[PDB]
């Protein structure tokens, strides 16, 4: 970690600034020397897709070579006995330190700064996120118990309904991180590792859900419209493998968040770094993660609802999770496209930019509100579940 070695340099400089003898300066500069050596092996936050041979990365590596040199002169002075002089040469780290934050950490976008930074958002969103997390954690963990004991994982539908609980449960585990981020007025105090994992976990939830909701739709279509000899041993085998592949595809689809997300200054923010290219990539996610599956899902359900309006309790559950999921993503879908128009230069108006940046935290809340609401859609099984509960004990 570059951020870790960067803290190793700043804290060891404070040791040198208060050091009395040369032995205190020697041991501090030795730790700093090894720190800048493996930090040279690393890649800065703004050069995520730059070959370790490009003039950009070479300028990064050369930067720490000068830093090693400044430390090497200070070590030479400490070995001679000069403490007051070794401390002066160590203070040259602050130049390289301020040169690194201005080159790779300051991401000044300006144009419409402090947009969507209203007093009610920093209070409304963390209070709403507290509820989604707490309600959803107890909700989905009860769903996992119900699937293992009431459903006993005997159907194909049961397997996908369990995986959706785990996927929803995973996203929920990262929710208090995004709650305090908003409460601290978009200040990220968890570093670079959690900025990447917490952003990839939000991305992963969308893809895995969309993939599971497609699988459950096809399952409902084939169960109701085209029934065939149920070879459970083979159907359970294919359903178990399909879910592994889903977690793999959603993992691979959320890889950009692990690559281009970093912590940057303006107050630190956990944001995506843009290299023309996002236009031809933002069009690829819509035609795969919303237009293509919702097309497959609707075709399955238009055929199944028609053949059932005159397994069904499960269909009600799968239909309610599918209908709510897509009607909650529409607000965010409109404003995400509108945010793209701000980032390009089509709509260059801070009055409009504010309306979009004040609504996006509210729209991303509703588009992820299903993780706490999905367990509540199991109420269709309530009359049959109380029948099992009483018969048990
Ligand atoms: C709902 C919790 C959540 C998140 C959040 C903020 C908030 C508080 C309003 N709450 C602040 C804004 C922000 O960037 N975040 C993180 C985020 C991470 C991933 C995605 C995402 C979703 C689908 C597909 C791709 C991505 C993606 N990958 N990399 N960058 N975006 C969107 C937002």
């Amino acid at each position: 970690d570059l951020e870790d070695n960067w803290e190793t340099l700043n804290d060891n400089l404070k040791v040198i600034e208060k050091a009395d003898n040369a032995a205190q300066v020697k041991d501090a500069l030795t730790k700093m020397r090894a720190a800048a050596l493996d930090a040279q092996k690393a890649t800065p936050p703004k050069l995520e897709d730059k070959s370790p041979d490009s003039p950009e990365m070479k300028d990064f590596r050369h930067g720490f070579d000068i830093l090693v040199g400044q430390i090497d002169d200070a070590l030479k002075l400490a070995n001679e006995g000069k403490v007051k002089e070794a401390q002066a040469a160590a203070e040259q780290l602050k130049t390289t330190r301020n040169a690194y934050i201005q080159k790779y950490l300051i991401l000044n976008s300006s144009d419409c700064p402090k947009a969507g930074r209203h007093n009610y958002i920093f209070v409304m969103i963390p209070t709403l996120y507290s509820i989604i997390f707490v309600v959803g954690i107890f909700g989905n963990s009860l769903v996992v118990i119900v699937i293992y004991f009431y459903m006993k994982l005997k159907t194909v539908a049961s397997v996908f309904l369990l995986n959706l609980a785990l996927a929803d449960l995973c996203f929920l585990l990262t929710l208090p991180l995004w709650a305090v981020y908003t409460a601290m007025e978009y200040r990220w105090p968890f570093g670079n590792y959690l900025c990447k994992i917490a952003s990839a976990s939000v991305s992963f939830n969308l893809y895995a859900s969309v993939f599971l909701l497609t699988c459950l739709s096809i399952d409902r279509y084939l169960a109701i419209v085209h029934p065939m000899k149920s070879r459970l041993r083979r159907t359970m085998l294919v359903a178990k493998v399909t879910c592994i592949i889903i977690w793999l595809l959603a993992g691979l689809a959320s890889l950009p968040a692990i690559i281009h997300r970093n912590v940057f200054f303006i107050i630190t923010v956990c944001a995506f770094h843009y290299e023309t290219l996002p236009i031809g990539l933002g069009l690829t996610k819509n035609i795969l993660g919303f237009l293509f599956p919702f097309l497959i899902i609707l075709t399955s359900y238009t055929l199944i609802w028609k053949a059932l309006k005159k397994n069904d309790d499960i269909f009600k559950i799968i239909m309610a999770i599918v209908l709510f999921f897509f009607f909650s993503w529409i607000p965010h879908q409109i404003f995400t496209f509108l945010d793209v128009l701000i980032q390009l230069g089509i709509i260059r108006d801070c009055r409009i930019a504010d309306i979009v940046d004040t609504a996006m935290p509210i729209t991303i809340c509703i588009a992820y509100f299903n993780n706490c609401l999905n367990p509540l859609f199991y109420g269709f099984l309530g009359k049959k579940f109380k029948r099992y509960f009483l018969q048990l004990l």
